[PDB]
């Protein structure tokens, strides 16, 4: 097997002295470093330089949009040489496929799901009002802050997968005949099976999977290892059976998101307006302790 991209006790551009790898999945590696300028523990994100499908240059484009935002963590720097590309960013906490893993059953209760689910709608409408789509919204790309001020707000942490899909003036770009996807098969829209253009309806079909799979524990294709066949099953599947352990509200979720396509603004206020109202009817309070927490 290959070594680490980064050796750990090197220090990148004299400033970042790397201490542990954290993560090996997607397309690189990720680190905790030491940033001796602000003295503080940072994510440091790395690719090789000579690796096929190098996506930490969207990464960078992505955080930079999106600095002064919600949900996102903030950028500390970036750099390329001839051995690896790497981007700098805040460490954050809990990751929350480990946080839902680690309940009884892998459920969540529907007061942590209304509230995390907010805080994710709210990230995509975020990076879609920059101009870009995530295109892999799944558990293991949000956490929980690693600070009393943080731990209850939900980051988006990686956007390697993302894709620009507007002019700088708002216009939508014209789709591809094909898109070959290279997202998470368990939390992909149909439209990912069928290597279409991917739009802003495909990251709400993602989060209405995150939002089913947390407060039920699996979905209806957990078992199913080959792509085809998961594709074939969301093709056929009534999605309205995934309402019955949801808000009642969610049937307008549903009913709206399977009315948008590539073409079709989202309207943001009406899927907010979902989890605000259910979190009214259950009487969820910001305080209330998260099912970690108690
Ligand atoms: C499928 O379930 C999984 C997969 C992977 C995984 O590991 C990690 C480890 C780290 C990160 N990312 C980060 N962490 C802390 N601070 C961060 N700032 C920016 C990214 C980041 C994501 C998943 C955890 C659960």
């Amino acid at each position: 097997e290959q070594p680490d991209i980064l050796s750990v006790g090197i220090l990148v551009k004299e400033r970042w002295k790397v201490l542990r790898k954290i993560g090996g999945g997607g397309f690189g590696e990720i680190y905790d470093a030491l940033d001796m300028l602000t003295r503080e523990n940072v994510a440091l994100k790395v690719e090789s330089a000579q690796q096929p499908k190098q996506v930490l240059k969207m990464e960078v484009a992505v955080l930079k949009k999106l600095q002064g935002k919600d949900h996102v963590c903030r950028f500390i720097g970036c750099g390329r040489n001839d051995r690896f590309n790497y981007v700098v960013m805040q460490l954050q906490g809990r990751n929350l496929a480990d946080l839902r893993r680690s309940q009884s059953r892998g459920t969540f209760t529907i007061s942590t799901t209304l509230r995390l689910g907010r805080q994710i709608l709210e990230s995509i409408e975020s990076i879609h009002s920059v101009g870009f789509l995530h295109r892999d919204i799944k558990p293991s790309n949000f956490a929980m802050g690693r600070f009393p001020s943080t731990c209850r707000k939900c980051y988006m942490l990686d956007f390697g997968l993302a894709r620009q899909f507007t002019n700088s003036c708002g216009d939508v770009r014209p789709p591809r005949a094909v898109a070959g996807f290279r997202g998470t098969v368990r939390y992909a829209s149909i439209n990912a099976h069928r290597n279409r253009e991917m739009g802003r309806h495909d990251d709400l079909w993602s989060l209405f999977y995150m939002l089913v799979e947390f407060v039920v524990g699996q979905l209806p294709w957990r078992k199913i290892k080959d792509k085809e066949q998961v594709g074939s099953i969301k093709e056929r599947y009534d999605h309205r059976l995934m309402l019955k352990h949801l808000p009642p509200e969610f049937s307008i979720f549903l009913d709206h998101i399977s009315s948008l396509d590539y073409f079709t603004k989202p309207d943001y206020q009406l899927l907010t307006s979902v989890f605000d109202n259910s979190i009214k009817t259950f009487g969820v309070i910001e305080s209330d302790p998260f099912d970690w927490e108690k």
